[PDB]
């Protein structure tokens, strides 16, 4: 599995400013990672960075944009999904990490 085609569906639009996000999409094609979730600031879903997803590790790494380089699973607050049609991410109920998770946000006190 992957979530490259959803992940560039949100950036391209809902997310983001033609320069910046022509750049991230260019970090995404060179990645050869299958899992890429957003960080958000807060509930309002803003865009601040994008994320790869080690299965390995379990850590969350710094592709692109404004965020912590590592992120762990004590790290994260809240896990989000990607509504294409409605083109809005809504959250979904605190699970174990998984490919259906698109995006997050992490503890306040971690900015």
């Amino acid at each position: 599995k992957s979530n490259k085609f959803i992940i560039h569906n949100a950036l391209s639009h809902c997310c983001l400013n033609e320069p910046q996000k022509n750049r991230i999409l260019e970090e995404i094609e060179k990645s050869k990672a299958n899992h890429f979730l957003i960080l958000f600031r807060d509930s309002s879903c803003q865009f601040r960075a994008l994320y790869t997803l080690s299965g390995e590790t379990e850590e969350l790494s710094r592709l692109a944009g404004y965020g912590p380089r590592t992120v762990t699973p004590a790290m994260v607050e809240g896990i989000y999904k990607y509504n294409s049609d409605r083109k809005r991410f809504t959250q979904i109920p605190a699970k174990t990490m998984s490919m259906s998770v698109d995006a997050f946000t992490i503890q306040g006190h971690l900015w």
